[PDB]
Order: structure tokens, then sequence, then C-alpha cells
């Protein structure tokens, strides 16, 4: 019936008692939640209900809900930043709405009007705007979440769903607020995602399967998993981050390389932004290309590697110092090379996020 | 550690729901009066198990089951016998598989015997829901979810184990073989080497819905899951795949894909392999089967039967595969189907207590 919900229909139930804000320098990522959340119910029978902004509450779900049985679920991750000018900005949020819509279609969750969801998210951040931290090293994490709630054990396209948005204040990625280079666990026994799978979507099913390898990484003194793919051991992603390699390539050219979007790579907003910046600067070759462990070890032997880093909303730029592979520790000289490019990218993205320079990539809160 | 069945806290419902007509049941849509719930935390371990009225779950919206598919499930049945004794069927294999799935999911381990006793006590309390029909059964859905209120992608420090009961009818309303048409599109891959395809983890299923919709759009009832450059035939929807044929060496053979990481080790699959091995009437091979193997065999009139196996269907004969724009006929229904019928008769006779078997347990 109701094709899609509208921000103009928002029903706002303000909280009576507002919670004390956390210290932005003693925050664990995604553990502290703001006063309010967005919820929107859908059914096949009646379509989208009116959207609600209401106090953070537990969800009341039928125990047969397909999100709990068949991972009929997806999420997004984007941030609000309090600028040096005290204006709150979103960063490329229409890219998150596009990616969420694409994920919903592949999940068989009901489609929604992307502009109306973004306006609902803006109104939620506006209401909880004092949760956007007063710190140029902290931000407000925005977690749109979309779950199948049909009370049927049939493996089927859902006839009931809930779209909701949580807000979580977060500090710097590492407590130190400076580059803490990560050690990676590279075990080809595990595969994050495969050709013909859903690795290019933020569907919950891609993450539950990763926890065992992450635990093995921590057991072996590593902070993140290096996700290897195929007989040639392609390096694909670092934990929940896109993978960048800054090196002299096989042709002796200075190059920033990242795996191509061939179906096993999550198309990161950060990844997109870094490729755009590197293209704009025009100071070295920019290549979306396959990179193997043998490519990397051959390059290290030839002193051709400068930097390796992950990219993502949570870290921005996460330098890599070491990879544990085939029972050996392989040193990556990222931190002995500045890291010049990683630092330059972090400085440029944070200058844009916190309004130190104007950009088409930011929207001031409505 | 573990919860213990001896600690069960039973809160009976004071209002009972009307039992459904056993001949008008939609699979997994009707739920019984009671459920099992058991809370876990890293801090305190397993809480006492509860049998209480079916209720909504109250979950923190940050629960890792909702964000990162930190979840697994099982599927097994209780059957009201011809002698009116309620029986479970190979339930220890479900407990083994659930335990193994929990380890792969990084959910907390539990005592398999304690969970089975808790399930028996739940079915016993709701035993009148086990249908009065030799074509209907009580579906048992153990479910295990991460309830950590954290957006970190991490091993959960909070979890809920629960069990739902759902009365269900025959797989097809007719209660006779309705052979399935399969949609074979290699662009979709159910599972990969180094993934979780050999575990009943929720994450393996959410990704499948789009392909299932495409199957139904093209007049097919199930997806044929193809893998690799050679187009291995792996599974049929949520069922293991059996091929009864004359193999390349001219030998009568029952073939099924091997457990190399992309196959869910079905209880029904296990039972069928056990029966075929016991009978000793033909070769039994856990081997790769490709679309080219199958079409070469069909061209040589070497195929007898193809069927899916699973708790829901038992034996699901396959009549056709839509592949590369061609409808490929499988002569299953023109060959009896003799083996499919024999397997269905044997397993249903055991389930409904028409013959004694080590595979069944009479309810606690
Ligand atoms: C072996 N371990 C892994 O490979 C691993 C994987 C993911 N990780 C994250 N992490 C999320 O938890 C969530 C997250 C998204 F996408 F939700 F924002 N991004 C992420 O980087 C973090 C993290 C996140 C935020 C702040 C500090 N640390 N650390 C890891 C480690
Ligand atoms: C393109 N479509 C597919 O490939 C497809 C997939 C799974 N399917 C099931 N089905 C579950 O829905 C659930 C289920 C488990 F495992 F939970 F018991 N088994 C299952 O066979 C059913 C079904 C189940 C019970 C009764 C009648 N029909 N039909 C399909 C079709
Ligand atoms: C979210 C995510 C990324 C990073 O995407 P951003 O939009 O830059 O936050 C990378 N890899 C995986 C697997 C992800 O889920
Ligand atoms: C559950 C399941 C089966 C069948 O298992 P049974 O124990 O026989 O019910 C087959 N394949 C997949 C993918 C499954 O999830
Ligand atoms: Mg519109
Ligand atoms: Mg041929």
């Amino acid at each position: 019936v109701v094709g899609t919900f509208k921000a103009k229909d928002l029903i706002v139930t303000p909280a009576t008692i507002l919670k004390e804000k956390p210290d932005p320098n003693n925050l664990v990522f995604g553990t502290v939640f703001t006063d309010h959340m967005l919820t929107v119910e859908w059914s096949s029978e009646f379509g989208w209900e009116k959207p609600h902004i209401k106090p953070l509450q537990n969800l009341s779900l039928h125990p047969g809900s397909s999100a709990l049985h068949y991972a009929v679920e997806l999420f997004e991750g984007l941030k609000a930043f309090r600028g040096v000018d005290n204006k709150i900005r979103l960063f490329q949020p229409n890219l998150n709405m596009d990616r969420m819509y694409r994920s919903a279609v592949r999940a068989t969750l009901p489609v929604f009007d992307k502009e109306e969801l973004l306006e609902c998210i803006q109104q939620l951040v506006k209401l909880d705007q004092e949760w956007v931290p007063y710190s140029t090293s902290a931000s407000l994490y925005i977690r749109p979440t979309f779950i199948g709630t049909e009370p049927s054990l049939g493996v089927k396209k859902p006839t009931k769903a809930l779209l909701f948005v949580l807000l979580s204040p977060v500090g710097p990625y590492f407590s130190s607020g400076t580059f803490n280079p990560v050690s990676l666990w590279a075990n080809p026994k595990y595969v994050r995602a495969w050709k013909g799978g859903t690795g290019d979507c933020k569907m919950g099913g891609n993450y539950g399967s990763s926890l065992f390898a992450q635990c093995e990484a921590v057991d072996n003194g590593c902070q993140q998993v290096l996700w290897l793919y195929g007989e040639d051991h392609q390096i694909t992603e670092v934990g929940t981050m896109n993978l960048f390699l800054y090196w002299i390539n096989e042709d002796g050219e200075e190059e920033l390389a990242t795996p191509p979007l061939d179906g096993i790579i999550l198309p990161g907003v950060t990844r997109r932004c870094i490729l755009d910046l590197a293209h704009q600067w025009g100071e070295f070759k920019v290549s979306e290309r396959y990179l193997t462990m043998d490519d990397l070890t051959t390059a290290l032997e030839g002193n051709r590697v400068r930097e390796m880093f992950g990219s993502g909303t949570a870290c921005v730029v996460c330098p890599v110092s070491d990879i544990l592979y085939k029972g050996e520790t392989i040193h990556i000289p990222t931190m002995e090379n500045g890291p010049k490019l990683a630092s330059r990218i972090l400085s440029k993205l944070t200058d844009i996020q916190y309004g130190r320079e104007e950009r088409d990539w930011t929207i001031v809160l409505s």
C-alpha cells in the first residue's frame, strides 16, 4: 500500500530523562548509544508505516524473525563530525543511502526512498546533536540497520521488516589517537567472500562467518585478519577495511594499488575518496589491480614497498606494520616511510570531515 | 560450562491456543504454547534454562545477531507414532552439528545431553501439539543468537539459546511426490572453501533469497547450487543432492557430493548413506558431480533418479533443471522413482514407529 515512508510524517516521542554524555577519550567503539533512535515498520500487507524518532529501547521481535534464523539483515556505517566552525557535517551520506538500497534489493528487503531515509537520519542527528562530540578526534557513528521480522521459519523473502538507526559517539580508532600500526594474520584456510557471493554488500551474513578467523588472529598476537582469496593468495581486505598498497610496481613505477571491485570487495566510501584524491594529485600511478602475497614478498625483497594501510569509516587510514604468513612474520616498512601517503590522506580527509576546507563531499546538518 | 536440565524453571501458560487442523498447516507459521530460553554471559556463564509461554524476544537493537549474523539454528522433528508414542529421530546428530556450528560461530559451547533433555521436556509439556496424523509432525527449531549490545565485530559476551516448536504438515499438500524443477544459474554460489557452508549458521541463508526469487520467477521450485569452473552440482535449495545412475565405469551407483567444506552434512544425507551402505546392492560414492557429468549420462540413458534430502521433505525427487536456457529432463519419475520411494518408506516407517530402530527415542 504505502510505497515508501516520508520524513514529513515523522512522529517524534522525545525522551523524558537525557543520559550523561561519555568522555570522548574513554569511549569503546559502538558500546555507548545516544538518547533517541529511528524506527520504521514495513509489512507486505500495508507497506511502510510512518517513521518514529523515540527513546532508545530494546526491540520486541517474534523469536521466528528471519533476521535471527537466516541473517535477513544489512547495515550501514557513516559519521557526523562537529567542525572547527562548530557546524555538524555528514560525509558523502548519499553514497551510504545508495549502497544500503543496493544491499536491500540483494537481501530481498523492501525498497525505500533514499532521500526520505537521509532526511529522517538528519532529523535524528539534529535531535541528538549534543552527542556529536566537541573534539576534532571524535565523531558520531550512524548505524542504519534493516532486519527481516517475519514470524515464519520458511526460507523466503520477508513479508515484515524493521528499518532502524542507532547513534553511537566514538573516539579515535586507537586510544592513543596516533597511528598504532596493526599486525595481520594471513591464513589462506579462511575466505571472507567469493565470486557469486554477497561480499560486495554490507549484509550481516558476511561478518558472522569472520569471527572464528579473527579469534585465531588474536590467539596468534595479531590485531586484524588479512583476507586471502584464490590459489594465488590475492590480498583482498584488512578486517572490515579496504586494502591499499603504496609501492614501486613491477614496471618500476611509483603506484598506489587496491584490489578491483570484482565481487569480493566491499565498495568502501573511504576507498572511493582515496582513489579520487590520488587521481586528483597525479603524483603517482593509481591502479585497481590484483595484489598477491607473492607480489608483496617479491616487492619487500626488492625494497619496493613504501606503505600498506586499511581504509574505512571507523579508522579512515589504518597503517599495517607486519603480516604473519606460513609461520613467518613479514615486516611492512609503512612506519619507516613516514608514513607519508597515509598521513597525507588522513590529514586531507579529516580537514574535509571537520570543515577545515570546503568540499562537495560534506553536507551541513539540516 | 553448561546449563543443566535438572535446573529447568517451568512457567506453564494459563491460556492455551487452539490446536490447528493437521491437514491445513503452512510450514513454520504456527507456534505451540511454550518455548525454551537459556541466557549466557562471559561474566557469569549459563543461567538456568526456562520453559515458559511463547513470547517476543526483548533484544538490544545493537545485538550482534541483528548486525553481523552471529547466529545458528537446527531443524529436527517429533513424530506421533502409529502406536501413539512420540519419537525423536537421530536428535544426537542435531546436537553434534549445533555444537560444531556454535564453535565455528564463536558462540559459547554447552552440554549436548543437557540441551537434548531440555528439548525433550519442552516437547513433553507441548506434546498435544505433536499432530494426530501420520503425514504431519512437530518441527523443533533450536536457535542460538549473539545478544552483545556492541557494534564491534567481535566474539559475543552475551547470547540467547532458545527452542521453538511448530506443527507442520506433509512437504507438498498432496502428500505424494511433486517432483521439483531446479534453477541452475552459476552466477550464484551458496558456499566456498574456507567459508561456513558446512555449518547451519544463519549467514549462509540470507544471501540465498535473491537466487530463490529468480528461480520462482523462471517457474522453478528450488535453486540448484553450482560451484567452480566445472559447475559441480552441490545442493538443492536447503537439501543435500543424490544422483542414482550408471557411472562412467558402467556400475550402478548412488552418488552425492563429498564433505569438502561447501556441503551441509545433512542428518537425512547421513541416514541415506547408512541405508545404501547397509543394503550393499550398489556402489555408494561421495564424489564430485558436474553438469557435464550429468548431461553426458542423460545422453547415454545412464540416469535413473535425482532427489534432494532434508528434514522438511525427507526425499524430494527432481524432474528438470533449467541451465543455459535449456530445460534438461531428469527421468526420476519414469524410473519409479524406485530408490526415492524405498528411502521415503524406510525413513517414514522408522519416524512413525512402524518398525523398531536405534535412530528413534521415545519422548522423556
Ligand atoms: C581479527 N580482528 C579483526 O580482523 C577486526 C575486525 C574489525 N575490527 C574493527 N571494526 C569493527 O568492529 C566494526 C567496524 C565497522 F565496520 F562496523 F565500522 N569497523 C572496524 O574496523 C575494529 C575496531 C573498530 C572501531 C574502533 C576500533 N576498532 N577492530 C577490528 C578488528
Ligand atoms: C528457490 N527456492 C528454494 O530453493 C527453496 C529453499 C528452501 N525451501 C523450503 N525449506 C524452508 O523454507 C526451510 C527449511 C528448513 F531447513 F528450515 F527446514 N527447509 C526447506 O526445505 C521449502 C519448504 C519447506 C518446508 C515445507 C515446504 N517447503 N521450500 C523451499 C524452496
Ligand atoms: C564497511 C566495510 C568497508 C569500508 O567501507 P567504508 O564505506 O569506507 O566504511 C570495507 N570492507 C568491509 C568488508 C566493510 O564491511
Ligand atoms: C539443513 C540443511 C540440509 C539438510 O539437513 P538435514 O539434517 O537433513 O535436515 C541441507 N543443506 C543445507 C544447506 C541445510 O541447511
Ligand atoms: Mg521521494
Ligand atoms: Mg556435453
